[PDB]
């Protein structure tokens, strides 16, 4: 009855006013594959995908463009699009780019799903829209402008922000954390970012350092892949050790959270396999009893979180703001949903043309 | 001082002989991406990667394209660039599609430096060419085509078969193991593959009704990223739980042997993380006492068995012998590595030109 | 092709500037053998074995003179000749002095492939040579004689020293620590190494003290082969144990990493089995997320480590200075690796006759 | 008061009327090391070690020359002797040939004190004598010799035998198996050794085709360091597996049984420690509630198996009959501890100048 009718992607390379700087590299522009699916119904889902790095942004729309072929013609039924495309890639590997493509069509059908009922996403998925509180998310700015970063986000209202870390001597990581509670005071929450860049050994050290400065969480200190590494970094803190933007699907996240890997997760929308994923991710967070944040996707994910049972934080990082409309606000720090059908995204047709690849 | 200076890829669809049929799809063609890796020598490194399905194979041929980039004018070193690449795909996900570029990379790369000093890889490697046990890998064929190909294929030399199952119902599973045991008799191994189409009741149910036929090994019984799942069946048989063939990387092996979740192990060589990552799993299969086969790529498997201290069989499954030359032969149901620099793959240049997308 | 054609042993006794003291007694001279592997193809590859005791040196010599009847004709394939030598001695027991001697034989052929092939042995082994940290290696000194060598090595360059302790109470092992501190400043890495003098409770108690003096590692606290002892020490410590140097081959390595009995590793060429041996360890290294330091061998363990992806730290103990020409340099604390063929080791001959045994 | 005042060793390589052809080779002559340890009271302990292979003879004898410096005016105090030799070869790793050479001053010091006391062995170590069940240990010998020899066996009273199997195809192994029980009949013992020479997989299925003949015992299906894969063997067999022959010292045998690896144990007097060694061993057995059988030495470990808790089997081997007067004899199938001070080895000088090397 509601048929999908045909796929069409943009891959446009966005420049960010801050240039993400990291312990393992800085992402200076946003690759972003827009993607738009038609449906029988006369309505159009929106999504984007984050590539991450330009090396991979044309190669990720040519994937999608090669699937189209697929799903034309099939009901507009998420759920049972996602189990079809993790059998069809079956032998060839149902992760990386091919996962976050499939997951770039969950969130654009679910978007359509909610245009077709006329309903904001949330609703659709069973629960009210509520403000979901947000750090702000800055980068390994040194000492001086994540301090001026933190200043001016804590003035628009945001209780907490999240910093790198990761320079070559601790000493490094706590003068930036100490700048930073200086201008804020100690109500501020501050949370750290390590991005996979150190060992076991460097990480337990480097942590317990941080922790007797009263950081709110430690962000991925190792190899993500490294479920035991961070279950034995975590062992020796008070501190929550954060990790999950990087697990592809909620069986990587099982597969974590059942050796105790980390006290918080933080799934990303695209890599937890889009809002069927996140569902998922969602009943098995509950059950470890492990509060559940976001990692970039703002818009999608302030609905998500809404319907997550330990929902914690969400992440602001904007990173499609020049080609979508603000319908995302920011209030007294929280994240308020727009009320409108589906996900509230909608393209700024005139400043995708200047972006496009 | 040797240095690589270019990349060149080539994207081909060849046509099976046999069609690959799976219980979860058949392979009707091979999508491959042709390697060329240049080199300030003079020489030429040469490899090929699998795409599985057509679907994916532009998409993986512009990944390298868009990758060339980064190792132009890198030494040509590939444990030092493994390490870059492993770094530079920190944020992105160094999985799925960027590692199997990255492992085409490693393997002509490595084809290279046995080119330059000119050596057999094998002997680059520190041991002796010695011929490899091999079984031939067959579909799900139906009892009579799945035995006519068995008959053939004792007669070429071969001690041993693979054949697909898992079809509607047990019975159909044990007829086609039955006839081909009446044809080739008692002595001979047959495998089984079940392409991870049963649930573990299931599994355990089929697998204990072949064990009392007398298969060689069950191979992927469940889902291939369910190692807990594998484990269970495993625990309920006599005859070994085969997997491997997609694991990419040694780190998900290492997962899925701490937890016991196989008595055999099958790599493949381009999952894997090529030579540099063929090497590691190799000391891993080693100390928790894995006998080792190899999964597709049989030019460069042959030559990695051979210096793999466990290693027990090859598959063979000639998925690029229209474009390459036959320079590695079977002689009384062993591979035997050609005695030329490197891995020994030549391209038939004007068969290429014919299967060109 | 190229055959071993011969194997000539000499033992010396050579006498160390600095008696290498520890807490269960004093190394004085360096009883080695060193090691020359002749080839059908003219070149010479040459590796030596410590003895640590006079006691075993001349047994030592006798067992690979004794050996050089299996090895002469062979194919010059370490990888292929170390399966042959585990094979043989398989009732033996391939452990102890056999193994090491076993692992002399693999360090001359590996230093022989790479003078077969003109090229640096990390070259080989396919990585880029590049400059190790190194710390400079003393021992159990006093309080007066250590700092003195320690204030000589931030001189030279260096930027950790490793000191050895174990006196009988915990306040001289601390003053020691305490001068070395003062006289070398906050930023200095100091290692300590108990070899093996403390049992577990005793262990627990001196090296909670020493972690709140700042020392980087604390080494073989309680008997080597005692795993599960070393795990409970670790248990309560931040700071990381350090073992290693005792495993005899790969297989006694992944039984300690596997029980979680340290949180760093420094396996000794000898015992771990040359670089066949090495090539593996650091494998599992890898996989169970293991910093990878070396011990003595300073000459092919600055290759080794090169090609150790968690590499760490490189030991100097010059034992064969005497007799082997100076290609190793340090510069500004690291190890640069002798662009020359194979390891790069040249026996002084002359010296050789004034030490022989 | 009593001293030890010299250290005397001679080198023999005696023939053995049937070889001991085993699945990884055959031990054609024994060669041994024949120890006299003279003291200052007049009386001399004897012990002898075996060597394996004559390729390790000359090494062996020489560290225990160099080592009688070492001991030589020492108190004649066995317990104390060992802790102090454990303690001088700390470093260099008390383990393979010196602890074999270690164990063969154990056993001499021994023999020794009983001399002193002019007491049996057994009755200083507070038990009675009292006559120990044997089995008659022969070889791979192919089904007709091994046939012969085992009606010969029970001709002379043994009530079980050991046959060496490991051949290239499991019906060879039964074959052997079958016509040893046809001859022998359905009462008889028949223990089976693999000698190491299979692989986890081919173990689980060859040990349970000879788990359905009735064999006594499987042993050493695998790598013998590989406690966890001869733990996964054990588990899917109601026979039990048996190990033991090759643990140096009461260290390993305690790693062993700590996971489980085997149901029955049988230690190496000259491998566990010799007698000091044993008496350990003997205690962890009877906590971990293992029936415990001896491996070679059949003269002393008639002595120590009367003094141990779970004694099981005792070992018919003789490999040094040739130069020992036969005090120890077999009436019944049991071995008969002779009333002699010590252990009542006494050399046939004039056989061993004829064996001398
Ligand atoms: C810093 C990061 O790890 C995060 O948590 O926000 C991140 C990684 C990659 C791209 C954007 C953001
Ligand atoms: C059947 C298979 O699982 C195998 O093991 O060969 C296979 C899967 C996919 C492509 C080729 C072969
Ligand atoms: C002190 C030591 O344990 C080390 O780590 O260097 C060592 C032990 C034995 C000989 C040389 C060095
Ligand atoms: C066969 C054997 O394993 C045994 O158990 O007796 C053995 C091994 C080596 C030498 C003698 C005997
Ligand atoms: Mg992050
Ligand atoms: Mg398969
Ligand atoms: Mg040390
Ligand atoms: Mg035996």
């Amino acid at each position: 009855e509601v048929l999908i009718t045909g796929l069409r992607t943009r891959a446009v390379n966005v420049p960010l006013a801050y240039p993400v700087h990291t312990a393992v590299g800085t992402v200076g522009t946003a690759p972003l594959v827009l993607i738009d699916l038609a449906t029988s119904a006369g309505v159009v889902g929106h999504s984007y995908l984050f590539a991450y790095t330009p090396v991979a942004l044309k190669s990720l729309k040519q994937l999608l463009d090669d699937m189209a072929a697929m799903i034309v013609n099939e009901p507009l039924a998420p759920v049972s699009l996602e189990a079809m495309l993790a059998k069809r890639f079956c032998l060839a590997g149902y992760t990386g780019l091919i996962r976050m493509a499939a997951a770039g069509i969950d969130m654009a059908a679910w978007d359509a799903l909610g245009k077709v009922h006329e309903t904001p996403l949330v609703k659709l998925l069973g629960a009210n829209a509520r403000p979901v509180q947000a750090y702000d998310s800055h980068s390994l700015d040194g000492v001086k402008l994540a301090t001026e970063r933190a200043v001016t986000a804590a003035e628009l209202g945001f209780r907490a922000v999240k910093t790198k870390i990761g320079y070559p001597a601790l000493d490094q990581d706590l003068a930036v954390v100490r700048s930073i509670r200086q201008a804020v005071g100690d109500d501020f929450g501050i949370m750290v970012d390590y991005n996979q860049s150190l060992d076991v050994p460097a990480a337990i050290k480097r942590s317990q350092a941080l922790q007797q400065e009263g950081v709110t969480w430690i962000e991925e200190p190792t190899l993500q892949h490294d479920y035991e590494g961070h279950q034995r970094i975590q062992s020796k803190l008070n501190v929550p050790v954060q990790m999950g933007e990087n697990w592809l699907g909620p069986e990587e996240m099982f597969k974590a959270l059942s050796i105790g890997a980390c006290r918080l997760a933080m799934p990303d929308a695209m890599k937890i396999g889009g809002v069927t994923g996140w569902i998922r991710a969602s009943a098995l967070a509950q059950q470890f009893g492990i509060p559940m944040s976001s990692h970039l996707f703002q818009e999608i994910s302030a609905h998500l979180l809404a319907a997550t049972p330990t929902a914690h934080w969400l992440e602001r990082l904007d990173l499609a703001g020049s080609v979508i409309e603000p319908t995302l606000t920011f209030e007294g720090g929280n994240a308020v949903i727009p009320d409108l059908p589906g996900v509230g995204i909608i393209w700024r047709e005139k400043e995708i043309g200047k972006y496009l690849v």
